């Protein structure tokens, strides 16, 4: 286990959130649709990503809770259609305002801070407890294995250091 | 895909891994096993995790490279074992200094980045280039998902956003 409770988990969504969407604050709305060489994704297709896939995490759970036996993304899209749905959050935010788009992901966020809370210890930490979640690991690229491996424990666990010099470096 | 290119997937492994190398700058030695019960590692284990872990991603890949069977995550503790994988981290790496744990942990993250440098984009971002890739996959829980849809991709697509808004705010 890498977090060690749902208060952790938690935390650590809210502040990479505010810290992520803090950003747009100062980026103005005729430059939603700029596009650079340098970065793929144009402010708006930015945000609108993050709407998409909160959107369905929560589905997901929603889908399950219902008895639905959930294997796929979406409606429509296969777990081999991701280029294709990320298109689809593209249009189906797509001349939204950054303003907008922001109220939609701050509800989807707040949203999952609520399915944590009424999530138990252990639907939240032990395999097998959604089949939604079995289903979703049911195939993944060498950069998703570098990002698991460096990236997202060098956040978590510096997380953790801080906590830890919080109590012993006083 | 989510990261753009692989320079953007070596840039936030750089710089997420000196923004947590560098909180065990003031950490002291003599401090490095301190347990104490509001965080579950050491100093000195929470590193350990970290140069067990791209230890083996480095492995994986030099013997992929070379021909050699792959066995994940490692020959004699498979999947279903990652607790005592952990334990054996801090057993093999724990009892060394926090200078030691860094130096290592340096020159892993180092490789990382050159490895990264030296595959295709093809390799780096298109399933099935890996048997090791392939072979990891073959338990994911409802935390993890939860991550993987907020503070992952709240992390990465702030640094895209902060370097949209170098170039298009100058």
């Amino acid at each position: 286990r890498t977090y060690s409770d749902k208060n952790e988990l938690k935390e650590e969504v809210l502040k990479s959130y505010k810290k992520y969407i803090a950003e747009f604050n100062d980026i103005p709305e005729k430059l939603k649709d700029l596009r650079i060489d340098e970065v793929d994704r144009t402010p708006a297709e930015n945000l609108a990503y993050q709407v998409g896939w909160t959107t369905l995490i929560l589905k997901w759970e929603s889908d399950e809770q219902s008895g639905l036996e959930v294997k796929t993304p979406t409606e429509t899209f296969k777990w081999n259609q991701l280029g294709e749905l990320y298109q689809h959050f593209t249009e189906t935010y797509a001349s939204l305002t950054i303003k907008e788009l922001t109220a939609q992901l701050n509800d989807n966020v707040d949203a999952i801070g609520n399915m944590i809370d009424s999530m138990s210890d252990e639907v939240l930490f032990k395999p097998h407890m959604r089949n939604w979640a079995d289903s979703a690991t049911k195939v993944w690229e060498v950069y998703k294995f570098i990002h698991i491996n460096t990236v997202a424990p060098f956040g978590t666990f510096r997380t953790k250091i801080r906590k830890w010099k919080k109590v012993a470096l006083k």
